[PDB]
This record gives structure tokens, sequence and C-alpha cells, in this order.
């Protein structure tokens, strides 16, 4: 640190990182870019896949979400407690990846006409996930070990989008259902979700969820 | 180890992780399955996230092409030499997953109508390569630091696929193309991708390329 999170006013691909970083109990500044001044150009050519979040770590810049998660979490310690379990986390991070893929395809591609496919086919994309958590001591802990990791933050956005898109979507997972209250209710990270900082922020940038 | 590759018949998402074992001398066993076998329903059923490649390293096993290839990574020395540079790595995977993701797309989705402007806009999308190349030792090594990372087996292999697509698209990117002919030239590399192993298998599962 130093930690500058530099992105539009939206939740979006920040969200989970920034849970993470108050879960931690981590201090960062928020560095907000209006749709304008993106417009603009200038920010957009310095960055380099012409895209945002763009983190900044003392006098390190990264970009790419997911980058940054790894990168606090092998910094922070949340990134398994041996090599295995780091596999284990890689591999629930990519699927939430996967989802969060094609969330965000729905959300910006054809919202109205695809919502309710995307809502039919929505519980056998969130099986595996019931499936992990139910295969680590019967899901009373994290996804991966009995250890925080980023891939936790990751998916607990995932879901908590998911249930503002398809209310309920959770009620036939009970170890997912569970995960999410038991989460939501740590101390730093319910003071942040029921913060302004979160609750004034759109999920996405199109008005859509 | 052992490591088990299942996956169908094509390049595809194991294209990288293959030019990985390969190059770091490693051997492997290859669990071809048909579209026929895959139809039956029963592997598919009980691979995590319903798709493969499915990877077997003992006793352990795994889903996720970038799981693999961070798993094949951390475990044999090619994921930075610190805590720095294995951001950096990240971060240029993720870059690469990010494009293979829109070529698969096109592969699959409208190669007819849509590969002239994916053509159009490709010389933009390799560009941050190029530029994060000319940012490490003049691009003379590898793409992060100077010993090999999974990013560039798997940067490697998008930019392969890339000049097969559009002949000629590493023009224009000094770096680039002199990166490819040095990674290339690598012994048991060179080997590998001119045995009937690679060259006999299709890039894609639909014969577009
Ligand atoms: N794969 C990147 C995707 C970044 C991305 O899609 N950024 C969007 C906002 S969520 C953006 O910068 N859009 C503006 C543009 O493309 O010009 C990541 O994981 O962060
Ligand atoms: N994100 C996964 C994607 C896996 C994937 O797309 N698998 C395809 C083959 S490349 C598949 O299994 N298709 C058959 C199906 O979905 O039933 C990865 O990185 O491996």
């Amino acid at each position: 640190p130093p930690y500058t999170v530099v992105y539009f006013p939206v939740r979006g691909r920040c969200a989970a990182l920034r849970m993470l970083l108050a879960d931690q109990g981590q201090s960062w500044k928020e560095e907000v870019v209006t749709v304008e001044t993106w417009q603009e150009g200038s920010l957009k050519a310095s960055c380099l896949y012409g895209q945002l979040p763009k983190f900044q770590d003392g006098d390190l810049t990264l970009y790419q979400s997911n980058t940054i998660l790894r990168h606090l979490g092998r910094t922070l310690g949340l990134y398994g407690k041996d090599q295995q379990e780091a596999a284990l986390v890689d591999m629930v991070n990519d699927g939430v990846e996967d989802l969060r893929c094609k969330y965000i395809s729905l959300i910006y591609t054809n919202y109205e006409a695809g919502k309710d496919d995307y809502v039919k086919a929505l519980p056998g994309q969130l099986k595996p996930f019931e499936t992990l958590l139910s295969q680590n001591q019967g899901g009373k802990t994290f996804i991966v070990g009995d250890q925080a990791s980023f891939a936790d933050a990751n998916l607990l956005d995932l879901l908590l989008i998911h249930e503002v898109l398809a209310p309920g979507c959770l009620d036939a997972f009970p170890l997912l259902s569970a995960y999410v209250g038991r989460l939501s209710a740590r101390p730093k990270l319910k003071a942040f979700l029921a913060s302004p900082e979160y609750v004034n922020l759109p999920i996405n940038g199109n008005g859509k969820q």
C-alpha cells in the first residue's frame, strides 16, 4: 500500500476487491472516473488494455480485476494454506469469472430479451459452487479450506448480484444461502456493505440489475 | 505428477499448457474424448463446470484451463521470481484470456460475418503485449522478467493462432514477432510444435481458424 482504486462510479468488477479490502481491515482511496472524463480519451489511452479498473499499490500499477484480487490474495495471505488449496482457489475464481462474464453479457447485451432464459439456466450455473461447498467441511467455513481466500470475495459478490437479478435464486441451495449470510455477517464486511459508499453505487453502469 | 490431460481432439484451450509441459521436459498422458463420448452425457455430468479440459495430477483433479496453467506455474517455478512479477504474470494472462474469449466467440459465433471487423480491431488488441515486451529488457527475454512463466505459453499460443487467422498480423509488432520466433526455437518446444501430436490436431473444433 497505499491502495488506490481507479474506477467508474459503479460496483461492477471492483465490488469483490473492495469487500476483500474492507473485510481485511485495509484502507484505500477511491479515484472516481466519470463517463465524460473517460470519453475524453486521455486516461483510456494510458490504460494497458484501455479499460478500468486501474489499481495503485505504492509504486506498483496493475490492471485486470482478477489480477488485483490475486495480488491482494497472495500479498495478504488469502490464497490458500498450500499449493493444493491455491489451485482450488483458482478453480473457484475461474468459475466465478466465467459466470460473471455471462452476467455482464446479459446486463449490457440483451437484458430484456435474454433475462428469462438466463434465469432458467441459472441453477445449473450455481450448482457447482454449492457442490464445492458441500465437499469442504460440509460448507461450514469458506469456499476453499478453513480460511478466507480472494475467491470468497468474488463468489460472494457473484451471489449477491444474482439474488438481485433473480430473488430467491439461492433458496434451492442450502449451503450457498448459509454461506452468504455468514460472510455478510462478518463485522467489518457488514459495516462496509451497509455504508453509502457501497449502497449508493449502482451495481452496473447502464442502470440494469 | 503423473499428469493426465482429458480433452477433445483439438488444440484449443489445452494448447498452451501442452507447450508448457513439453518446454519444461515434462511427460504426460492425453485422454482423448470424442464428441460422441461427450454426447453420452456421463463424463460431462461429472465435470465440476460441465466442461473440459479436466486435468489429473496424481490424486489431484482440476478443471479450468487457466487453473491448470497456474498450477503448473507455481508447481514448476514458472510464476515470477517474486510477488511483484507474479502480479505482472497474472496481468498478462488475464489479458490473454480476454482476447482468447473474443477469438473463441468469433470462431464459434459468427466467423464469416465478424472476421473482417475482428481483424480490423486486432492490432489494438495486440498492442498491449508489444508494449509490455518493450518495457521488459527491450523485449529480449520473456513477457515478464528474465525467466519463463505460464503467461508466456498462453501468450505464445494466442499469437500463433492469430497468425493463422490473419497472416502477418505480427509484422507491425517487432518485439512480438521476434518473441514468437525466439520461443518457437527452444529445442523441446520446437520438437513438440513440429510433432504430429500437435500438427495433426485442428486448432478449433468446428473446422474454422
Ligand atoms: N477483463 C477486465 C475487464 C475490464 C472491463 O471490462 N472494463 C470496463 C468497465 S467494467 C471498461 O473499462 N469499459 C470501458 C471501455 O472499454 O472503454 C477486468 O477483469 O477488469
Ligand atoms: N473457462 C473454461 C472453459 C471450458 C470450455 O469452454 N470447454 C469447452 C471446450 S473448449 C467444452 O467443454 N465444451 C462442451 C460443453 O460445454 O458441453 C476453461 O478455461 O477451461
